[PDB]
C-alpha cells in the first residue's frame, strides 16, 4: 500500500521529464502538462506532506478567515480588499459596500449550503462549492471559478474533489492538499460523517523555472508516514472551529524548502 | 503504448470490483466511485470507443444542435424546452421568451468567448465553458454546473479537460468522450491549432445496476485501433459547421451493446 505522497512525487517527476515550456500572466516561466489528478486517503491520517515541511499553521488560520467570510487582509498573522475566496465562500453575489458591513442573510452561502445538502440529501451529486481570483472578478461579465470544490457521501464517509484549473506544483499544491483535507475533516466533524478521500485535479499542473533545481532535491527524499489531525472538542457550527480545535500529532517532515 | 480504451475498461473494471452502493434521484441502484481521471490522444486519431458501437450520428446531430444555441426539441432525427446546453453556450444569462425569438447579442456566448480568447490569448488559464442541467436552474440561487470545459493551447495544440460532477459510465461516457473529443477538433480547427488532448474527469462515476451484465461482456473485448477524424472543407465561423463536413474513418467496432 503505496504512501500517498508518491502521487505528488511522480507529478513533479512527470512535469520536469516531459512538460513544455509555457508563459504564466506576467510572463513568467513555467513547465507545464495539462491534466492531473491525484487521491489522498483522510482515514485515520492527513495529507500533510512530508518530503518537505509544510506551513501548517498558516493552512489552519487562513481557512478559519475564509470560514469567516473575512475582506479584512488585517484580520490575518501568517485594508478593505473587497470579495476574496471567503466573501465568496458566505455570501456569493451580494453587492459589496466595506469590510466592517453587516453582510448576514445576504447573497448565497455556498459553503452552508454544502453543509445543509450533506445532511439533508447526502446522495446529492450536486454538493459543490466554487472559489474565484479576485482580480478575475471585474473584468468580464460571469467570470470562471478559479476552483470547484464537490464533496461526496457513502456509508457514513466524505470525500471532496477539488478541480483547481491551473496548480503552481511548488508552493501552492502542499498547501492546497492540506487545506482542502482541512476543511473536509471539519464539515465531516459537524455533519456527524467520516473523513473518507480527497481526490486533488488540475488544469495547468505547472513548475516555474525558478523551483526545478529545489523540486529536483526534494525528488530525493522518501515520505515518512502522513501525521494525524485531532479536533479537540465537539463542535456543532462550522463558524465555531477555532485553531485551538485542533492538533496534528506525528508529524515527521524533512526539512523546509524555501521556494520562490 | 497502450490504447486509450484500456483506461475506460479499467474504470469500469474498478467500479465492479470496488465501487460501493449509492443511489441516484430516482432511487435507482449504482455502484459508485468519486474521482476518476483519463486521457486520451487526439493526435492523427479520435477517441471513438470500439469495444461497442458508438452512436456517432448521434454525437455529431446533438454537437450542432447545441452550437446552434437551439431550445426547439424538434430541430433535433436522433416543444419549447426554455434553456439547455445550448442556450446556456450561446446565452449564458440571457432571459428567455421563447424557442422562436432573437437572442443575438443577448447574454454571454460562452463558446464564442472561448475561441476568441484561444486567439487573443492562448497562454489563458481560463478559456472555460460550463453546462448545466436544466432541472437545477429553477431550484436554486446560482445552481452548481453540470460540466465544466477547460481548454489548454501549448505549442501549436489545443487539449479540452472536460469535468463532469457524476458520470453514468456505460451510457453517457462513451458518448461524451465522443462529444467534446468533437468539439475540441472544431475549436483546434477554425483557430488553426491540432488537436491535443482530451481529458475526462469525473466526481460520481456510477454504473447502473442494469448495466453490470452487459458491461461485463464489453470488458472481454479487445479495444480495435481508434479512427480518424477528417473535415472535409475549410471552416471558418463555428456556426458553419455541417454534418457533411465530417467524415470518421477507419472505425472497427465491436457490435451495439444496449443499456437501458
Amino acid at each position: 500500500p503505496p504512501h500517498g505522497e508518491l502521487q505528488y512525487l511522480g507529478q513533479i517527476q512527470h512535469i520536469l521529464r516531459c512538460g513544455v515550456r509555457k508563459d504564466d500572466r506576467t510572463g513568467t516561466g513555467t513547465l507545464s502538462v495539462f491534466g492531473m489528478q491525484a487521491r489522498y486517503s483522510l482515514r485515520d491520517e492527513f495529507p500533510l506532506l512530508t518530503t518537505k515541511r509544510v506551513f501548517w499553521k498558516g493552512v489552519l488560520e487562513e481557512l478559519l478567515w475564509f470560514i469567516k467570510g473575512s475582506t479584512n487582509a488585517k484580520e490575518l498573522g501568517v485594508g478593505d480588499l473587497g470579495p476574496v475566496y471567503g466573501f465568496q465562500w458566505r455570501h456569493f453575489g451580494a453587492e459589496y459596500r466595506d469590510m466592517e458591513s453587516d453582510y448576514s442573510g445576504q447573497g448565497v452561502d455556498q459553503l452552508q449550503r454544502v453543509i445543509d445538502t450533506i445532511k439533508t440529501n447526502p446522495d446529492d451529486r450536486r454538493i459543490i462549492m466554487c472559489a474565484w481570483n479576485p482580480r478575475d472578478l471585474p473584468l468580464m461579465a460571469l467570470p470562471p471559478c478559479h476552483a470547484l470544490c464537490q464533496f461526496y457521501v457513502v456509508n457514513s464517509e466524505l470525500s471532496c474533489q477539488l478541480y483547481q484549473r491551473s496548480g503552481d506544483m511548488g508552493l501552492g499544491v502542499p498547501f492546497n492538499i492540506a487545506s482542502y483535507a482541512l476543511l473536509t475533516y471539519m464539515i465531516a466533524h459537524i455533519t456527524g460523517l467520516k473523513p473518507g478521500d480527497f481526490i486533488h485535479t488540475l488544469g495547468d499542473a505547472h513548475i516555474y523555472l525558478n523551483h526545478i533545481e529545489p523540486l529536483k532535491i526534494q525528488l530525493q527524499r522518501e515520505p515518512r508516514p502522513f501525521p494525524k489531525l485531532r479536533i479537540l472538542r465537539k463542535v456543532e457550527k462550522i463558524d465555531d472551529f477555532k485553531a485551538e480545535d485542533f492538533q496534528i500529532e506525528g508529524y515527521n517532515p524533512h526539512p523546509t524548502i524555501k521556494m520562490e
